[PDB]
């Protein structure tokens, strides 16, 4: 919240008008009127290609093949325009343009007067428009041009060209994966997809108040922090403008601080009692406070501007191993107020593909989250930067945030000109997010000399977050008991995630009645054209194979053979997953001390896919969220593979000590292999008994009451590959998922 | 010197017109002119709290808290102006106006159109204005804004907020103290604070002449020298114009180089013999040699140009120690002309709070330097840039230089716009300085990424003087016997100070009538509310304690009580820094070889303030000064502490053997504890002996007498706390130090 003068929004109606890019691209008013070009009629916050299904001018690129059927729009225009009432400004006040995003290029008029121009999809855009402004009817016009086009105005160095990202995206600043990806569809898009708003300052404002936690002590709930704040003030108003510094939770006020103003910067350094520090889930309360700085005048009364955030009193430390592989990727554990938690949780694609929807769906995807207990969560840099809802949602709900700096796999430029766009880039995400006590980590997501990464975003970091972590960078997909698999050394695993077939429901409303059974011909294990282009085919080119033949391959080492029936298949490639994910878990889980994390891909498709993640676009989970949930409890009892049969083990990601009892019995017949009671510590794997070997295959069940609750979970023994029918009964008769 | 065609100063009266800086900054004549503001007469060098002064707008800053009523003008803007004659400039010959230093932001106008815009007031402004003057009278305008308001044109990072320095100084070059210290006032001002002068240049010009001492050997009175000569040269000139290279020492020419002009860029390597090499204060004479290099037509004996300065023949080395505390701060040794040196001097600070009349102050605070028998001084970087008075005088007298850039305690901008500006401060600076000899070593006075010290600054010593030192860096007050200080472990400490009570004709100048006593109502420890403002209390907060209880609590620790008569205050406070500061430099050099430095806090005040300087800024000497004197000899007799007694020694800092008879007997009894004849070995501390221990406490006198001369020291045996009329009439009757 910060309480400005006035906030005027700018969202609804626009019109709008498109047309080809010619040779030389539009960028003024009179070429845009003049230009041969479709008008309709327009929605802000929005993508362009809503605004055309809603006039009717494209079919729905959710289903089948229609996703190609936008390609002649990546080189067309986009040409935004309404008018508004001009605010009130009195004298000495300033009125603001905001964007929240522009995607991309533009130049943005008001009253036939250029006033700025974007060239960044993934960050805010401001503009002083108080000169130009005149009274009545205002006009704003904001004329975008093609972003694939933009990329031929630079010349691209060798390891630019030729990787998993596009060409296009190297020189520009857009979400990677708006070109296409594996798990993205390419739909580039265009359009004002965040906030426009009107906003109107007093001559006294708050520039920035950066909260910052110096230490915290949980158990004499106690901390130290510091505010640094920066404010636009007029030398008439110093010694008579004081600082209103009030720490509340549920109302209740924990601290008041005024000071007199005598310097437009400041450091205030609050010492906190009775207040409980932030932790992440599992390991404590997610303790938010309300912290509001006002700037008021000391003789009037009057308040000039008010900031208002929820923060977090915690501390955050990288600590990297470097005695077990020094340097590696992966050998480091996060230290959360002085105590090393393990990390669980998702990597975050896009929420949409069209990103102007993505706050619609926030809410409802962090609460998967909540359902699964992840205590972290990876923003994948092939995303847009996420906004601040979502990361008030993390601070709410104690998920911890490791934020990667928006590039995609490929290398980029060394010259001046895109390192300066990367440093404005950086700086403006930094302040933006900076003050969120679910952030943890900055990411540069990356040979060790590549400016971008090693100098660019580490300046930035050493500038404006030093409290918080920098790090420069982070058989296969055959049998999930593959040594690949089982002998990875990385003590943090960051993406890991095995393909799964949507729920039948999904599948119906994706593909054409004729293209929902997946066999082209009634041949199994080939793909029909609309099943290829949802394994997400950047580009219609007619082949056979490729990466839908990951759920065959899989299904028949699992289960020897593919199922020609489609519900069949759905349930064994579902099994597939379910079995794989819930394995890394309790592989990761079942070797700690030395594992410290994993970070699995993923929670939620972007788009509707076929992919490796545990729920689809509409909603649909499937069998490996059930799976998934089980095995991240807070305290949870499992089984790994042993030397000579099975260690039952019990993990705890809190802080407690849990006292329990837990049995284990065989499925198929019913004899109980163990049952006992046993002791977790807090903050460790503790080892309960090593189980016998069994013999042939079959399906183990795991029943744990912890203070009062029942628990379940289960252990698949035996070498594949497994009869599909005999693999549901043991499910069914196990009585914890449905089929 | 610098022979111009011709120079005419524009020093003198200026009409000064000030008004309230309004939102948008004036910039323009028109504007300037427009606004309603006051008009008074100036003097230019000036500052602007001295002209209006002069007109009786504003009380004398420097007395009780007049300081504080100087607060509004801080948001004002200073429009100079005035009308000069044009010289006379030939076809070809260049017109330069030069400013000596603007303070600060300044827009330039000569006869209504813009020659320049300063924006730093700690270098030169030279302007080409050949083309905008006109025959007869001309018009120069400045318009000065105000330099607190330009900060908020800047966005500071985390870590340049909430240092000592002030905020509004991070992001603009000015001289940090003069928003505030803990011995300095807030005095920003404003103002011509240097030289305002008219510059003829004749087509052959010499642009830069850097002279550069590549060997010397003292001892066969050789050298050899560099010329760095770089020039304007027509090309019609080329081969038609020889330099005449001149070195001479009291009119006696030591060598005449002519050489034939062919390119604009020369070195000339002159190998001198019958030439004496440059030292510091003991280790030899501080030999200068006028050096002349001129620009002479080869046909017609025209002189185009000529430049001269008096330059020394030395090699400085500076030799890091990493075998002790490998790069530990104050871990090394100066090596001057291959000789390791023992450095002994004072920390300079800004000679005034209005800095125009730091040029007025230059002779007596040096010759301070030149009684004590200093051989260092470390510029702080806290204060401007001395001019090049200020060097001669150390080039003269045998006083190396330390400089500091002038950056105060906290960290700056890692961005592009900071980093130029300092490098085209640090272009300038060096290559205006880089010619004394007197001058040793640059630093960065600021972890080890830090841009601007790191990276900045070292790249410009890099390529604009390669032979000089770059250095990116440099119970507590207690008794000064502390272990904080008697086991410090740097071998070179650079800040070390104790507070001591001005003389009372200081007190009674400073304060008003009923505010010279110290306490408030009577109450001794208790300061009112002008000594809490003398103590230098940056802004108006009205508050018990703090600085000033430093002066009180070493009284207690030494004599046990705070006398309450003013008289006996000062002397006891006197003599605690007295006491204080000898110790320490006694410390220092008597145990050398290990120990390489000190270099002590501070020998005189820039205002009238109580502050740990020795000496006040009217000139008064405090205690210390003499105390200081008598420890600072080129060969000194003095006690350590030993472990069962104390240890006679004799420290020598000069490349000569001395001999001499000391002897050593208590003061209160009479009774001779050692007299005998020592052996002063150059260059090192020599052990005389070691005394019984005395008994309780008491005083012993050291007389020494070396070559006809006699010297005398005292040492201060027993523990605190002492009778201070004890102390007095130990002091009184051993004769040295007046009471």
């Amino acid at each position: 919240s910060h309480m400005f003068v006035s906030e005027q929004s700018l969202n609804g109606r626009w019109t709008l008008k498109f047309f080809p890019q010619p040779a030389v691209p539009v960028m003024t008013i009179e070429g845009a009127e003049a230009a041969n070009g479709i008008v309709v009629d327009a929605v802000v916050p929005g993508n362009v290609e809503i605004d055309m299904e809603a006039a009717g001018l494209v079919e729905d690129p959710m289903v089948g093949n229609n996703i190609y059927k936008l390609r002649p729009y990546e080189g067309y225009q986009w040409y935004y325009s309404r008018t508004f009432a001009a605010p009130v400004v009195t004298e000495g006040q300033r009125l603001v343009l905001h964007f929240g995003g522009i995607d991309t290029f533009a130049e943005v008029y008001v009253n036939g007067i250029k006033v700025g121009s974007a060239d960044n999809m993934l960050i805010e855009h401001d503009y002083d428009i108080t000169s130009v402004v005149k009274e009545g009817e205002n006009r704003l016009d904001v004329i975008i041009r093609s972003s694939v086009m933009e990329a031929q105005n630079h010349f691209l160095g060798t390891l630019s060209i030729g990787n998993f990202s596009n060409e296009e995206s190297a020189p520009v600043r857009r979400a990677p994966s708006t070109y296409g990806w594996d798990i993205m569809p390419r739909l580039v898009s265009a359009g004002l997809w965040r906030d426009v708003t009107l906003r109107v300052e007093n001559p006294v404002t708050i520039v920035d108040a950066n909260w910052v936690t110096l230490s915290v002590n949980p158990k004499a709930r106690e901390a130290s922090e510091s505010l640094y704040l920066q404010t636009r003030l007029p030398f008439e108003m110093h010694d008579k403008v004081k600082a209103v510094i009030t720490i509340s939770r549920d109302g209740r006020q924990i601290l008041r601080k005024e000071a007199l103003m005598r310097k437009f910067a400041n450091l205030f350094t609050l010492n906190l009692s009775g207040v409980d520090a932030w932790w992440p889930r599992g390991y404590g309360e997610p303790a938010l406070y309300t912290a509001e700085v006002s700037l008021v005048d000391v003789t009037s009364g009057k308040i000039y501007d008010t900031k208002t955030s929820k923060i977090g009193f915690r501390t955050v430390k990288l600590e990297l191993d470097e005695v077990n592989l020094p340097g590696q990727p992966g050998q480091f554990q996060f230290i959360i107020n002085g105590e090393p938690v393990f990390a669980k949780g998702t990597n975050w694609v896009p929420l949409d593909a069209l990103h102007s929807r993505d706050a619609s769906h926030v809410e409802e995807a962090v609460q998967l989250m909540v359902e699964m207990n992840c205590n972290i969560v990876r923003c994948w840099g092939g995303n847009v930067y996420e906004d601040t809802h979502f990361f008030e949602l993390c601070d709410k709900y104690g998920i911890m945030v490791w934020q990667d700096f928006a590039m995609g796999c490929g290398n980029y430029s060394q010259r001046d000109n895109f390192a300066a766009a990367l440093e404005k880039e950086a700086i403006s995400v930094v302040v933006k997010l900076r003050n969120h006590p679910s952030l943890i980590l900055w990411s540069g997501n990356n040979p060790n000399n590549d400016r971008v990464s090693r100098q660019v975003l580490s300046r930035v970091i050493y500038e404006f977050d030093p409290t918080r972590p920098y790090l420069p960078s982070s058989g296969p997909r055959g049998y999930y008991k593959d040594p690949f698999y089982t002998e990875n050394p990385s003590q943090f695993v960051s993406e890991i995630g095995y393909h799964g077939c949507p729920n039948r429901e999904t599948l119906e409303r994706m593909f054409s009645p004729d293209s929902v059974n997946p066999w082209q011909n009634g041949v199994v294990g080939m793909w029909n054209d609309e099943w290829q282009t949802k394994a997400n085919r950047i580009y219609d080119d007619k082949f056979q194979g490729g990466r839908n033949d990951l759920m065959t391959n899989q299904v028949r080492i699992i289960f020897g053979e593919v199922p020609a029936d489609l519900d069949d298949f759905i349930f064994a490639s579902q099994s597939v997953q379910a079995e794989a994910m819930k394995f890394f878990v309790e592989l990761w889980r079942g070797r700690r001390p030395y594992r410290t994390g994993i970070i699995w891909w993923n929670i939620r498709d972007g788009w509707p896919l076929l992919s490796d993640a545990i729920s689809d676009y509409w909603g649909g989970k499937k069998q490996a969220f059930y799976y998934m949930q089980n095995v991240h409890h807070d305290v949870c009892c499992l089984i790994n593979p042993a030397a000579n049969g099975y260690m039952l083990k019990v993990d705890n990601n809190t802080l407690k000590d849990f006292e329990g009892v837990v049995e284990v019995k065989d499925v198929a017949s019913g004899k109980q292999v163990f049952k006992g009671k046993f002791v977790s510590k807090a903050n460790q794997m503790s080892e309960i008994a090593t189980l016998p070997m069994q013999k042939g295959q079959g399906m183990l069940v795991i029943s744990y009451r912890i203070e009062g609750n029942e628990y379940f979970n289960h252990y698949l023994y035996g070498e594949p590959p497994y009869k599909l029918d005999q693999y549901r009964k043991w499910v069914k008769k196990c009585g914890i998922y449905e089929l």
